[PDB]
């Protein structure tokens, strides 16, 4: 089930959930979590439509290879106001090549992706560097990196930003439930059970801290696409909940604004996750857009 590839240099811990012959997409994850987070209902809702799905975790979080440095995120944000190009330890750029390099390791030329916040961003890097190797792209609660998109609240950038107080599972555990809830979709909200049980697999797949802010400083130092997503020929479609308190829907507005012929859905009641509730709906538009951008020239 779980097997590890090598890819764009990095040991990449991944699944491919199958069938061989059904149309491949890779799924990409956010900032810090694992391949474990993908709820059951939009992987089995994919396979049902004909979808091979390919999950991952990505660098420095997982199953996958881990990095070094601390990267100071005051450092990065300096370079980018002076208007040079920072220096961290990957870029998202890497991140993009590790998901191309997957591909590469099982054989396929050519995939849907969907990627998820960071995941999102990830996406966007490979529609802009690997504009071939793509049949579609999915991009959800995500954002451009535009710097006029209203900020997210202080509620929700704390509960993304502030570690737990120790490493004690419980205490980790119940720390992560409690900041899911802050950009959790109000009107389809989950269970503490439910959320529970998430948190938990995640924290036994891997506790790794120590990754995040190498993941954030690539976030940060990529700056803007909005330029270069205007150069994206390839099918794009961008998912955004109008209620998600941390990445404002402006920034999915703005990701279909720059991508010419982008397709934008906006779902009311939800925030910055996947209920189960609404899987059936991510799965019809992944599918339909998917299915359309596969008649179309590359």
């Amino acid at each position: 089930t779980q097997q590890q590839a090598k890819a764009n240099g990095i040991s990449i811990n991944y699944e491919d959930r199958g069938p061989a012959d059904g149309i491949p997409i890779l799924l990409v994850n956010g900032y810090t979590s694992t391949m474990m987070s993908w709820p059951l209902e939009l992987m089995d809702g994919l396979k049902a439509r004909g979808f091979r799905v390919i999950r991952y975790d990505n660098r420095d979080v997982g199953r996958t290879e881990k990095f070094k440095g601390v990267p100071d995120i005051g450092e990065v944000v300096k370079a980018l106001r002076e208007g040079k190009t920072p220096e961290t330890p990957y870029t998202l750029s890497d991140m993009a090549a590790d998901g191309i390099g997957l591909m590469d390791a099982l054989g396929i030329e050519r995939a849907h992706v969907m990627g998820i916040s960071m995941g999102g961003m990830i996406v966007q890097a490979m529609a802009i560097n690997h504009p071939e190797r793509l049949v579609s792209v999915t991009s959800i609660m995500s954002t451009t990196g535009n710097y006029d998109l209203p900020k997210a609240s202080d509620e929700a950038m704390a509960a993304l930003q502030q570690q737990p107080a120790s490493h004690d599972r419980e205490v980790v555990i119940r720390h992560r439930m409690k900041a899911r809830r802050v950009y959790q979709s109000p009107a389809f909200p989950r269970s503490d059970e439910a959320l529970y049980a998430l948190c938990a697999t995640e924290f036994d797949h891997m506790y790794y801290p120590e990754g995040a802010s190498r993941q954030y400083a690539a976030i940060v130092g990529d700056g803007s696409r909005v330029e270069r997503l205007k150069k994206v020929r390839v099918p794009f479609l961008v998912i955004h909940g109008k209620a998600d308190p941390l990445v404002p829907v402006e920034g999915g507005i703005d990701t279909a604004k720059c991508v010419p012929g982008a397709k934008l859905e906006l779902i009311e009641g939800m925030g910055h996750d996947l209920p189960v509730e609404l899987c059936p709906r991510y799965v019809d538009l992944i599918a339909e857009h998917a299915l359309a951008a596969g008649r179309k020239a590359a």
